């Protein structure tokens, strides 16, 4: 919250629609057609969302060197769980994936 | 495993001299003077060190649009605990931190 290079530039949630085509999941998938993917996108300025102490040090680095250190990775903080309809051999099977869909967003 | 772009230029553990000035910890760590800082760094390449399905995503939208959505990103998978002796107000404190040094690294 407050980012410094004015609303919705910093790490936050996006949803990003995508056919199973884009995702490589046409020969698998059955059901969803498509699927809005919640994901992390977005500039990670010192101070913003730092998920740890880690975090602050990998800011004050790399403004500090730059050519060493590269700036916080925007990431998921958390997970959503996405219920998936596949394809087997000779029939079909209902899957839950934990980790597909992002929840929270922070930067590392 | 096997960086894909050759040896050491995928996502791995690089270690960074960094002293307590330069880390903005001089008013508030008294020991030690000086982090050897261990953190993640290199490109995620396809089906290198992928954490979960939502890094596997990230990387199938990234080949379609790279404008749009980024690659998977360089993360601490873990963590090694540090001990810092800290200035309080009436004296010093003894601490360990387990979010501050990275241990392993795989691509989220």
């Amino acid at each position: 919250d407050h980012c410094p290079l004015g609303p919705g530039r910093c790490c936050r949630l996006h949803t990003v629609r995508a056919s199973l085509e884009d995702l490589g999941w046409a020969d698998w998938v059955l059901s969803p057609r498509e699927v809005q993917v919640t994901m992390c996108i977005g500039a990670c300025p010192s101070q913003f969302r730092a998920a740890n102490m880690h975090a602050q040090i990998k800011t004050s680095l790399h403004r500090l060197k730059p050519d060493t250190v590269p700036a916080p990775c925007c990431v998921p903080a958390s997970y959503n769980p996405m219920v998936l309809i596949q394809k087997t051999d000779t029939g079909v099977s209902l899957q839950t994936y934990d980790d597909l869909l992002a929840k929270d967003c922070h930067c590392i």
